[PDB]
């Protein structure tokens, strides 16, 4: 009985992961990480159920996959070893990823692997990151580190933002991830070539699940589905810009808590997520709540007199108001939204309606229909949404000229944002 025949005997395909928003995390809302989503596509082409395990570091990891009735596949952001084990064999690659030291934003940035001798630094235990800092201490013996079993990422990450620790070492798709949280962090420069990342299976001569595991990527690739999992979880640098991502982590600690408990309230007796509101005031506002704009907007949520008449809100300067406000104009507008449009895109239509209003999404959906794209389907409609910008197509439409390529932007930007303050942990 093979190792395919034995996952497809049971129905079920067990993978151990990181507790990590990068590969596997849980919310109220539900389950979510690059990792998590690649191999429960992974379950589904083989007609299985997928069975999430955790480890709590690598060398627990990697033991758990090699222990008699352990997991079929690790899948955990896991770089190849410099020199084969027998114990561990990896899949073909699917991200390309830059090891980085990270350094504390007002120290001195090392420049070369040399300037890491007599610093504090510390390293995922069992990780190919201390491997690296092993190799590199046989040419610099003075250099030292720590490595930890206690710790993930995010950890090791905090530790430098507060000044714990001097240094560390992180794949460049982890500090793109953890960038949005931690003000002062930084990189020093790039360590070693980019590598590859691959899933992990046990030893042996049985290759049955290896090269459905192969396949499977392969077909990821050519789908896209790959660079759509790495911008959504990696991809906050590239779509908000270094200083972008950095700046949102020094607005995340310094204004977000003046104003979480309104938005909580505002959820709460909304029944609707607070941080999707809370995402939505920092795309308007950036949290502040004396904005004001010379369009007919002002205040956190950026509200319209119309709007803010419309909701009750007496002053458009009072946060608590302006949250309130915002948030109960973006609820009843999600109901307002025609039945036929079913979650999750209902909440992503609503932001689109939030912007731009309910007249001219529906010009925008009807462009869809006659282009015989689904008007139910968002991915759909935000092609549309730019040409109501367009004099070549506005003209007849019922409502004619609106901002539709900056409808999308806000779509995107607030989504992002959304899973940002989902993916917030905790301090140890
Ligand atoms: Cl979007």
């Amino acid at each position: 009985p093979t190792a395919l025949e034995r996952v497809q005997k049971e129905g079920v395909l067990r993978v151990i992961t990181r507790n990590s928003p990068a590969t596997y995390f849980q919310d109220r809302n539900g389950e979510t990480g690059f990792e998590y989503e690649l191999a429960k596509r992974f379950a589904e082409r083989l007609g299985v159920e997928l069975k999430i395990e955790t480890a709590d570091n690598l060398d627990d990891l990697y033991a758990q996959l090699s222990r008699e009735g352990g997991p079929a596949l690790a899948a955990a952001g896991l770089t190849p070893g410099r020199e084969d084990d027998a114990s561990v064999r990896y899949s073909h690659t699917y991200l390309d990823v830059t090891p980085q030291i990270i350094y504390r934003n007002g120290q001195q940035r090392p420049t070369r692997p040399e300037d890491l001798v007599g610093k504090r630094i510390m390293v995922l235990k069992g990780s190919s990151h201390a491997e690296q800092l092993a190799e590199l201490k046989k040419q610099y013996p003075e250099l030292k580190y720590e490595e930890s079993d206690a710790v993930e990422v995010v950890d090791l990450l905090r530790m430098v933002d507060v000044g714990d620790i001097d240094l560390t070492l992180v794949d460049s798709n982890e500090l793109a991830m953890n960038q949005v949280y931690f003000p002062n962090v930084r990189v020093a420069f790039d360590f070693g070539e980019a590598r590859g990342l691959a899933w992990a299976l046990p030893g042996g001569d049985d290759d049955s699940l290896m090269n459905e595991v192969n396949a499977f990527l392969d077909q990821a690739k050519k789908e896209g589905l790959l660079q759509r999992l790495k911008d959504r979880y990696y991809g906050h640098v590239d779509v908000l810009g270094y200083v972008g991502a950095y700046t949102f982590a020094q607005h995340l600690q310094q204004r977000l808590p003046r104003y979480e408990s309104h938005f909580k309230q505002s959820g709460k007796q909304l029944d609707t997520d607070w941080r999707l509101l809370a995402a939505i005031g920092y795309q308007e506002s950036l949290w502040q709540p004396g904005a004001t704009s010379k369009t007919g907007v002002r205040g956190l949520m950026m509200l319209t007199n119309r709007t803010a008449q419309a909701m009750g809100v007496s002053n458009r300067l009072d946060p608590k108001q302006s949250i309130q406000g915002g948030s109960k104009y973006f609820v009843q507008i999600r109901s307002e939204l025609p039945e036929s449009i079913k979650e999750p895109d209902r909440s992503w239509f609503a932001l689109a309606a939030y912007n731009i209003g309910g007249a001219h999404l529906e010009d925008a959906r009807k462009m869809a229909e006659k282009e015989g794209l689904n008007p139910n389907k968002w991915l759909d409609v935000k092609k549309m949404l730019p040409r109501l910008a367009q004099k070549q197509w506005y003209a007849k439409t019922r409502y004619g000229y609106a901002r539709g390529g900056e409808t999308v932007h806000f779509v995107q930007n607030v989504r992002r944002y959304y899973d940002i303050l989902t993916w917030v942990t905790q301090p140890q």
